[PDB]
């Protein structure tokens, strides 16, 4: 198992990182690319664990896939259509194959995801969103068998709850449903908004994306084409934090404001300074004094989940308290008897950490658990006094490239070793 | 203290009911009319105590009112700018009359709301929404005190959470600042879309109402004009459901279905036959089984937790269990125990009710607590076998117009009584 | 409607109070007296609201009933078998009226409580408890209608929840039940222990109260008695409470220690000096700097969800922050938002307050919403700067005996007024 | 890793089962031996990998350790004083070395441990209570550092909550202290009162052990003994659920019903039979009818924490819904989607599971996360249609000894494998 080796350090964080094509638009959009009869290419995808494993994914269905910057798909010659236990339990998001496959060829299987590290995280919302775009969905050992006699219908479709994963399921599908399909109380995420583009560039005619209503009327079939995929978010935050715990002044290239307002102002809020441009972030700590404040997290545009872990370390580093509720999965505050261990203050109650205030951490042997508690725990190794050795660092290539190079080029001194 | 004696029954409500204008959209346009320099009328307002207290709020300040089909106002010669705590103790919503005060007078002092019934709600959003548009706030002897020497600047506000009032709040006042003001993550209810209508017809420019994403270029003043308020989607869902409960017929005339897709979408489920029209909502329930359904508070288009009573009801009749779990509000399960005097099976575990199955209600004397849940008392009663005594009912003339009519022409048994 | 006019002052509160008998000891033991074939006399019981409905509620039983330092009370003689209505939506504590009359007299009927300010608080575990001693039990028209034909038969119950009323319920109704009663994962609230007491003297046989798992040996009838109330350990807390906050000094008569130590250790943690003798207890804050605290409400001997709202009130103006999490009842914040008004801060996350800091609060037209809640409010109004409002004050006297004048002997400025 | 291959039937398991003695009264009686100065003798000690881990530990303290139907241990020449992290991150219970050791030799240092998957289990309520025994105790390096100059001092404790862990922590510790403790609100589990008949065997001074105060005269040193340790009621609450979700018939052996009241009065809720001599329970479940109950966990005697995973397969099965009330650990339902995936039903909400009703589950690969988790997963495997695979199932052996052995001789086809 990897590890990092994190020397910690007063110095700030400073320099510049050019964030990568989100990792949340670039899985639903090469899963939306089985819907498509030509080949693909996805510009802007970055190296990660969970694209090699939905890569391999697609492979084992019959398309013909290769990457660099790009990764370009032919899913034409698609002859299969089990997505099995052997690589979903690796990653959960296997479960978007199911709503292409059936849309496109009547059919489709895939392992029912187990239990998530940081929730149950069902998917009866997927489950029950093809259902009425007219498919029949069973679980036979341990697989969500979904069929369809002919092709799926378009059909008035309102969400029980908000969620992500779903609003794409159901929106590739009805991309090749007989008829018009109208989601309601849809999410609104960014990376919807790129599926969206990406379909509609294949020749889909899908309306509305990034507002709670969501038009899509089927087309007999999806051609070929390019497109480059959004900026992270999360990644962008993520650096940004870092910056901001460590007094530091950074510039995130390739990325837009419009994608993270939330998190921009609740980090103007701790202390920082923030600025703008056609492409690129800017956050200066540097003479500036770090401030705790209230979070809750909530779905798009309010303050996203996955920057949950983060801004609990600024707020374990950051005086007047700090508080932070999570509202969107059950169990993710794992970090936080982690951070303990490095001398952080913090209580946990139901949906809520109450940090309390700490100059500085001390380095101690530390475990990841998930993608987000992993890079706080990098961070906090950073900044932190001493050694520090993150434990079962695969969790971060699952969603950052290269994060030791790119925290070098910082000031970080980070050794990756087994 | 004023009561409903009512007598329950088999026979089905049928008939048709005449939806009013929403009370949640009168009030907020009420207050915004504290903006306007020349007269306004407000057509379409339902008889409620709280658009009566609204008046008495606005008299106070030095406006000119008066009523019937319409509310006429004209806020030209105000020249009071405290709303007291007598009457705010009596209604929550007079915190409306801070924003437009200051943002036109640059003076303002509202009593501070305490204790609400269904929880805490406090006005924190408010507060901070008013200050990022340039205002200092004080807090004294309970009273809320705003200023700004000359215009508030027009800004860009992230909403920390979604919120309806606050919303509002910084939507109107910002209609005068200086410059513009982009409000993100803001609350998309239809009664925001239809406040902003009206604020626009009276000369102001905001764009995006209805969107998470509201624009407001500020002007000097506002003149007078006339609006018509949107009919009420919380009054409609609350017949449609006395219908469905009772296996009845019902049709509802003004109303759209597009204010109310999430909870004509839980109605089908649960069993009915739901039609709409250009400006009408039909619901048949008669040879038709009532199913439970699960559902989850949110905001709109999500499941509204107005409709929250009135669906605990639905289930605790319907076969299949049902499971409702509230967001929104920490303590609106107050119905509960006195629907269970009346026989109703259903346990609370957090903010989340489970409810049992139950044939037919047993008529008994119970104590309306809440606009909402004393609605669902009502109905309850009217299915009922027996006598059903509904205490202070003044709750239910806060927020509908005449229930006991509008039930009678459906084929209730109702008295009002002392 | 009275209210009282507060006003306050940073002049510590100073001196002696004594504390009367528990509301909730009195209260279990009048209802409980319904079993009592004759009279029976109950001392150190406070005057109080609650205690009046109690009394009405006996005499529309068929109890004769008297009062002043004690109540005296006839339960021989009694002839109907309900509580109705229009009672029980005044005192929901009337549902422990139940178990006696049916073991007593083989039925009773009760009027099943509606919701509470600070909770929904069904009664479910009152009603399986006595369904497992052998009765029948309906609701019927708003009433739980309890009947058996004959006397109740002991059973091994295992309660699935701690319940301080369900225990009682099932305890009283137990001891004229035929042979032999072992209740598990009871109740160890000491007003369980004063009951226990108290029928003990009646030819009881109970054992084992105070702990986890009480037996009672049924027997054919119980006699008469005299008994004096344990000390209102909650009055206790807000008295001490009060000095605390108030930077003050107090000695609380008539009261012990090993009632409240969960207090007790809160409140030295909070910073504040604590004797203890026989039959009083003493707490000194002059010159001392007040601390915020963490708390968790919990079963006794842990810490009463009783005195949450009164240790808001102290972590509020205590330095540090100060957490309150509150496990019992789900809906007991109602205090906050009146706090907030008087210029209180904190926030509210599900079970839990979070409070922030204050020197000095602010007075302002408050409302009490609850008996403990109205306490705090109160206490809020002696240090506040300015005059306060406290509407809505009948809630007080629900569970205090006259505290405006136990106040006053303390250095308080406050009036009881209308209108 | 190992795993079990389970093929399921409908036939009822059936027979007999010894009983070992409990995995969580063995462990602290085994940190607690630190005290001792003379060879100490432990019968009925199950053999566990973390008693393995135990007997480690000790031997790294300096401790001599033998077993194997007991465990001996001859604390005497004791020279060091850490746990370390290699040990601590393997078995959290390894705090309970920190009590021991700074009472008996003034000084300990232990591995403040990270997240349990079940909960963030802090460890406050330890170390604030040896602090109020006279003890300075700091966070270094990720390492609690305990130290007093001289004996601990007796004190008046009372817990701010109920543990167990701490509970024992400071009872122990207590034995050593000049003077007299008495602690109050103390935890009540039967596996407090064995260690403190081990402890007063070898000369403490503990009373009211079982009850909510703990009084403990402290004495200079200790001696040696033997004591054999208290029945494990959760192994024993383990197999009567496997018998009555079965249609099963058992007896255990070595086992005492006052150990788990609670238990058995949910079972024959259930409608089992269940009958008790002086060292066994029995369950027959033989043609009848399993109905679905209510459960609330809480510290004993309530429904034990440790029994909740097996009382959710259990409501899974049963008719009548079944709903599940955890209020001790705040992640304690991840067997629920691994339930899901071998046709399970029921959904969460915060700290409750509302479970539906299953005729039959289907065999499917399943993943084990946690101890008693794990142990429902193996009988859902035995009464499966199909085959199941349990993978990580080293978990079980951490508390059930040899539990393929255990339950084939009931019937079950189980088998593990690589
Ligand atoms: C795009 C991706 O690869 N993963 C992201 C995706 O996960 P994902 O798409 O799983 O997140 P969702 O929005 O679907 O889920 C949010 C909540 O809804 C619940 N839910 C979801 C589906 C369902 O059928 N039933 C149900 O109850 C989930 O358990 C969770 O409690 O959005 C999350 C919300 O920002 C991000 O944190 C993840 O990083
Ligand atoms: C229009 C009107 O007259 N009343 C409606 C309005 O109330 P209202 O405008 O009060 O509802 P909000 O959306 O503002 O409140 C929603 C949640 O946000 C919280 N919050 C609100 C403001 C704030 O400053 N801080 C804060 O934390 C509230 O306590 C609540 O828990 O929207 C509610 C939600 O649809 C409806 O049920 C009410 O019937
Ligand atoms: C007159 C009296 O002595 N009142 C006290 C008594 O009330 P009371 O006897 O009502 O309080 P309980 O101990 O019964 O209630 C404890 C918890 O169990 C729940 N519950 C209770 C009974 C039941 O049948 N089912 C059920 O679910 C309640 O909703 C509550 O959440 O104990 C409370 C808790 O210490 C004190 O605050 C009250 O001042
Ligand atoms: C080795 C052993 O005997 N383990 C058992 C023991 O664990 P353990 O002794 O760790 O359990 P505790 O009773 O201490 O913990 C109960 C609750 O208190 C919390 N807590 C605990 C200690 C502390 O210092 N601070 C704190 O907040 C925990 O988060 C938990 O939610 O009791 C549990 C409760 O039945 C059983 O499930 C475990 O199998
Ligand atoms: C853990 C995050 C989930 O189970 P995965 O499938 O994404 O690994
Ligand atoms: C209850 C809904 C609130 O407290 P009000 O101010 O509207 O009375
Ligand atoms: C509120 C505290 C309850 O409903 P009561 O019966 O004591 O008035
Ligand atoms: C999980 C059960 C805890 O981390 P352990 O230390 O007992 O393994
Ligand atoms: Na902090
Ligand atoms: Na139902
Ligand atoms: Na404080
Ligand atoms: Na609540
Ligand atoms: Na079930």
């Amino acid at each position: 198992m990897e590890k990092f080796r994190v020397i910690g350090s007063t110095q700030p964080l400073q320099g510049e990182v050019t964030i990568s094509g989100a990792k949340n638009a670039a899985l639903p959009i090469l899963f939306a690319s089985i819907l498509a009869e030509e080949p693909v290419e996805v510009a802007n995808v970055p190296h990660l664990r969970d694209i090699d494993t939905t890569m391999e994914l697609l492979e084992r269905l019959g398309a013909k896939v290769e990457r660099n910057g790009s990764v370009h798909v032919d899913a034409g010659p698609i002859n299969q259509y089990c997505a099995p236990y052997d690589l979903v339990k690796t990653m959960r998001a296997s479960i978007w194959a199911l709503g292409p496959l059936v849309a496109r060829f009547g059919q489709g299987q895939v392992s029912l995801p187990g239990g998530c590290a940081i929730g149950a995280r069902p998917v009866d919302l997927h489950i029950h969103g093809l259902e009425q775009l007219g498919a029949t969905i069973t679980l036979e050992d341990g697989y969500v068998k979904a069929h369809v006699d002919g092709r799926l219908q378009g059909a008035h479709i309102v969400m029980d709850k908000v969620s992500v994963g779903a609003t794409i399921t159901i929106m590739c599908a009805a991309t090749l449903a007989e008829g018009t399909t109208v989601l309601d109380n849809a999410a609104r995420e960014p990376e919807i908004v790129d599926t969206a583009m990406f379909l509609n560039k294949l020749g889909a005619k899908i309306s509305g994306a990034g507002t709670d209503s969501i038009t899509i009327e089927g087309v007999e079939r999806l051609g070929g084409g390019k497109h480059a995929v959004v900026p992270d978010r999360i990644e962008t935050g993520t650096f940004l934090v870092a910056a901001a715990v460590s007094r530091g002044k950074i510039v995130c290239r390739n990325t837009h404001a419009h994608l993270l307002e939330a998190v921009l102002a609740k980090l103007e809020e701790a202390g920082a300074e923030i600025e703008c441009g056609e492409d690129w972030i800017s956050l200066d700590m540097t003479g500036r004094e770090l401030k705790a404040v209230t979070v809750r997290t909530a779905p798009h545009p309010g303050f996203p989940t996955d920057m949950q872990a983060q801004f609990t370390l600024l707020n374990m580093m950051a005086k007047g308290g700090g508080v932070i509720t999570e509202t969107i999965f059950e169990n993710r505050f794992m970090h936080v008897p982690e951070l303990k261990r490095m001398g952080a203050k913090a209580e946990i109650e139901g949906n809520t950490v109450i940090c309390g205030d700490v100059d500085r951490l001390s380095g101690a042997q530390v475990m990841a658990t998930d993608l987000r508690a992993s890079a706080s725990l990098v961070i906090a190794g950073c900044i932190a006094k001493g050694e520090t050795i993150v434990d079962r660092i695969y969790h971060i290539d699952r969603g950052y490239e290269r994060i030791e190079d790119k925290l070098s080029a910082l000031g970080a001194n980070i050794e990756r070793f087994r």
